[PDB]
């Protein structure tokens, strides 16, 4: 385990950037992230938010 | 280049049980860099997909 990542709950984050759409964070990530494929680049971010979806659809 | 992804789930795509499983396997495929600046990237993307979500 990588203890530098704890759980992050389904709410906004302070001190980190907020976009005005999901496709803006994709393209500011990628700014941050520009080496590296576009492949491994959609896996991590998109991988990302299917776990947050889930999250939040699961909560009540 | 990207498009709107909408706050739905993404068939062609993983998902993983929490969120400190999704940011594990996201620095796994982009171990370079700094914390700050991978946090930056991941955590942009959480802020702004939450919001959309929230109202
Ligand atoms: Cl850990
Ligand atoms: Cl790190």
């Amino acid at each position: 385990g990588m203890s530098q990542f704890q759980e992050v709950r389904p709410v906004a984050q302070a001190l980190y950037p907020t976009h005005p759409s999901t496709k803006d964070a994709l393209e500011e990530a990628r700014l941050l992230f520009p080496g590296g494929t576009h492949h491994d680049f959609m896996r991590a971010l998109m991988g990302y938010h299917n776990t947050l979806v889930k999250v939040m659809e699961e909560q009540c």
